[PDB]
């Protein structure tokens, strides 16, 4: 069952977000739209900025419709207003489908629209509830079901490459795929494994158990999701409750340290170089995390490798070293599965049966002794308690 049409639409990167190209208007308008399942606006770069090659002109769309509100949207670095409306919209390499569907058209940003990473607009792909202003703005996909016969289900394969790409080789180079209203076997191999969506908000999940190297961390699972934990495209990192955070980070050093790095990576913000070819790959550990499984009792665990969870940067020097920033990260908003994690696998968002499936991704980055895993079952008791409230 292949999707051709959709295999290869998305183009981007973990540190910049990876992109589809959309159509907005009559006649169609042009623009790429990051992937996003953290959020739940359609919202466009509308007048002139000196990041934006272009941006949406909806005094030249004979389909726009003016909802006359405004909408606020602060996040924690950046944030963006605009005004709300609806116009016509397509996903060229997408299912053969034109929605009408809400968009707002950002007229005034701070620290949103980065230098560099060409994408124009965001598709929030996560549900009403979230939603700015509020719930009852109908979220893209919301639209897109109701007025098509598009299945409710979207499925995400993000490739990174394993090296920096320049401006240049990202514009050149595939990043992925986006398979909307279906699942695209040949994405991935092995198993699909689900985990329920605990609430249709987020895309939230359960984690039970952490491992480092096969070593459980051993924290009551509540601190793993508090106060949630969510699969978030938008998100660069993998983001862990400070406390979980804290732990992780001291048993990833205990594990690597054969070789010392300064304070600065591990803060994510200082990178690490090593000679061409030669990152110690094997020097660190693989991370494990447990979720809730569909049966009773049941868990399957995702695993990544150091080539996910350290993310390629260019060199301050440009040199032929290969180089990277530590992509685990604190956070007092609960866990985010960020880009860097969904990078191992191919995500499978089934809104239709409200679960998340994983599966190893058939261009995940690994070496020849070890890859990223998706395994199951495992007894695991009272898993609803990992849940916060
Ligand atoms: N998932 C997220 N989405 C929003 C909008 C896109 C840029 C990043 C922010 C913060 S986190």
């Amino acid at each position: 069952g292949s999707f051709v049409e959709m295999v290869d639409n998305l183009r981007g990167k973990s540190g910049q977000g990876y992109y589809v190209e959309m159509t907005v208007g009559s006649p169609p308008q042009t623009l790429n739209i990051l992937v996003d399942t953290g959020s739940s606006n359609f919202a466009v770069g509308a007048a002139p900025h000196p990041f934006l090659h272009r941006y949406y002109q909806r005094q030249l769309s004979s389909t726009y419709r003016d909802l006359r509100k405004g909408v606020y949207v602060p996040y924690t670095q950046g944030k963006w207003e605009g005004e709300l409306g609806t116009d016509l919209v397509s996903i060229p390499h997408g299912p053969n489908v034109t929605v009408r569907a809400n968009i707002a058209a950002i007229t005034e940003s701070d620290k949103f629209f980065i230098n560099g990473s060409n994408w124009e607009g965001i598709l929030g792909l996560a549900y009403a509830e979230i939603a700015r202003p509020d719930d009852s703005l109908e979220p893209f996909f919301d639209s897109l079901v109701k007025q098509t016969h598009v299945p409710n289900l979207f499925s995400l394969q993000l490739c990174g490459a394993g090296f920096p790409l320049n401006q240049s080789e990202v514009l050149a180079s595939v990043g992925g795929s986006m398979i909307i209203g279906g699942i695209d076997h040949s994405l991935y191999t092995g198993s699909l494994w689900y985990t329920p969506i605990r609430r249709e908000w987020y895309y939230e999940v359960i984690i039970v158990r952490v491992e480092i190297n096969g070593q459980d961390l051993k924290m009551d699972c509540k601190e793993y999701n508090y106060d949630k934990s969510i699969v978030d495209s938008g998100t660069t990192n993998l983001r862990l409750p400070k406390k979980v955070f804290e732990a992780a980070v001291k048993s990833i050093k205990a594990a690597s340290s054969t070789e010392k790095f300064p304070d600065g990576f591990w803060l994510g913000e200082q990178l690490v170089c090593w000679q061409a070819g030669t990152t110690p790959w094997n020097i660190f550990p693989v991370i494990s995390l447990y979720l809730m499984g569909e049966v009773t009792n049941q868990s399957f665990r995702i695993t990544i490798l150091p080539q996910q969870y350290l993310r390629p940067v260019e060199d301050v020097a440009t040199s032929q070293d290969d180089c990277y920033k530590f992509a685990i990260s604190q956070s007092s908003t609960g866990t985010v599965m960020g880009a860097v994690i969904m990078e191992g696998f191919y995500v499978v968002f089934d809104r239709a049966r409200k679960r998340i499936g994983f599966a190893v991704s058939a261009c995940h980055v690994h070496d020849e002794f070890r890859t990223a895993a998706v395994e199951g079952p495992f007894v695991t008791l009272d898993m609803e308690d990992c849940g916060y409230n």
